[PDB]
């Protein structure tokens, strides 16, 4: 019933953000744990979902929570969130988690060399988070759909 809502990071402004910052409907939760900043920077990928043509990626840079590191929402009914993301090693595979106000995981993926088009269920209206259990996560865009999802 609501309409979609979109951002591609690549219309993001390049550069550190050290404070709390509104992209579109989505927030990015800047880091509080003292260590290397989240910043966006240039890096060339075509999404094999969309077609979209990004050119620059925004480092979550650590290990988040709520409060740290984070890309938080509102929903106003069940949706589905999808986010295009990489692990920043190409070594490796990190988890994203996405939480509701509680904290609980109500969806999550994870996240290799190679982007991934992730689809996480939004159960319910309300508050929630995703953010990396493990490391640094570069993130391409964000959607949030009303629209029904086929099985």
């Amino acid at each position: 019933l609501p309409p979609d809502s979109v951002y591609n990071i690549s219309d993001m402004s390049t550069g550190t953000i050290s404070q709390d910052t509104q992209i579109g409907d989505f927030s990015i939760i800047a880091a509080t744990d003292g260590n290397t900043a989240i910043a966006v920077d240039g890096n060339k990928k075509t999404s094999t979902t969309t077609g979209i043509k990004y050119t620059k990626r925004l480092k979550l840079n650590g290990t988040g929570n709520q409060t740290n590191r984070a890309i938080k929402f509102t929903a106003s009914e069940p949706a589905t969130f999808m986010i295009e993301a990489a692990s920043a090693n190409s070594s490796a595979v990190r988890t994203g988690v996405l939480v509701n106000s509680a904290g609980e995981t109500v969806a999550s993926g994870e996240f290799a060399s190679g982007l991934t088009y992730k689809k996480m269920t939004v159960p319910e209206a309300g508050d929630y988070w995703f953010y990396s259990t493990d490391s640094g996560i570069n993130v391409y865009y964000l959607k949030l759909t009303y629209e029904v999802q086929p099985p």
